[PDB]
């Protein structure tokens, strides 16, 4: 059972930016405590899995959006905004993509990708445009994920071998026009590190948009430790919304590097408290913030860990206290 009389977490930030989490299908019901922390704490609402490309398009032309659906009406009954994740990634996603249909020993040529690419993305947007109307609660997408390697050059997915380095610019392309009232996003791990991977974040977003391709913001996952530094995250986030883009903090959570000791969770309230106090004082550039994961016993990270607000009995944390 939740706590029901302390304060809802998203009100604490109301002047500030709405306070999302990612949730599992299954654990949206009224009995599930899951659901539960989930109405009342957030306001903005990411599936963690339910709409990356496996998710949505398991065979060609087999689209299958009952879970992302599900999802979609939750956030609707509760008045929460949502994000879309994600149109294109190289985990998730299945071979059939790639592979060309009439010998799928061989790749996909770099226009039936191409093809392929845009009419996921279009039946996508198209989906949840035709369905949900004006009331469509994902007000953006994550167009591309995590198409930078780890020092910096882009990552050489089967996407970046087949279609070669403008497959970024097209996917924005065919996402703007299917829907241009979606805010579209390039999201990333690793780029609040200030280091190699944040200068080529910068620099594929300044040449990008430098070239007319419509990216309005950039996602930075945030998945931090306890050892985080915080002045790299304050200059990572100066640096990237330099651009004139919005920066969201899209699966915000923390590796605790196996130590889930009470001093631990001290040092993991702090920690936090100084990256939302520093999150306050970007305001003028952060739009959203989301933790992946609504509490510790669904999180992602393998065992043992304790990287959210809310334990694994679903209590609230010191970091919890610590921020609200």
């Amino acid at each position: 059972t939740i706590q029901n009389d302390i304060p809802d977490l998203y009100s604490v930030f109301k002047d500030y930016f709405p306070i999302g989490v990612a949730v599992d299908p299954s654990r949206l019901n009224d009995a599930d405590p899951h659901a539960q922390l989930t109405a009342k704490h957030f306001n903005m609402l990411v599936a963690e899995n339910a709409m990356k490309p496996e998710s949505l398009q398991p065979t060609e032309g087999n689209f299958t959006f009952d879970n992302a659906d599900k999802i979609v009406d939750y956030a609707i009954a509760h008045n929460m905004k949502m994000r879309g994740h994600t149109l294109l990634w190289h985990n998730q996603v299945p071979d059939w993509f790639f592979q060309d249909p009439s010998d799928p020993s061989k790749p996909a040529s770099r226009d039936l990708l191409l093809q392929r690419l845009r009419t996921h993305i279009t039946t996508v947007l198209d989906h949840f445009k035709t369905k949900y109307g004006s009331q469509n609660p994902i007000i953006g997408w994550d167009v591309v994920n995590e198409v930078l390697d780890d020092n910096g050059n882009l990552r050489n997915s089967k996407w970046l071998q087949i279609i070669g380095p403008d497959y970024i610019e097209k996917a924005f392309e065919y996402a703007h026009e299917a829907d241009p009232s979606m805010k579209l996003f390039i999201n990333d791990y690793n780029i609040e590190n200030n280091g190699v991977k944040t200068q080529a974040m910068y620099d594929l977003v300044k040449k990008l948009k430098n070239e007319g391709v419509p990216i309005n913001g950039i996602g930075m996952q945030m998945h931090i430790s306890i050892n985080s530094n915080i002045d790299n995250i304050k200059a990572s986030i100066e640096k990237l919304a330099s651009l004139g883009v919005e920066i969201q903090v899209t699966e915000l959570d923390m590796n605790m590097n196996g130590d889930v000791s009470n001093d631990a969770l001290l040092k993991q309230a702090r920690l936090y408290k100084q990256l939302f106090d520093l999150f306050k004082a970007e305001k003028q550039y952060i739009t959203a913030v989301v933790f992946w994961g609504v509490s510790d016993d669904v999180s992602w990270l393998s065992k043992p860990n304790a990287p959210l607000l809310f334990d694994s009995k679903l209590q609230a944390k010191p970091a919890y206290w610590a921020i609200v």
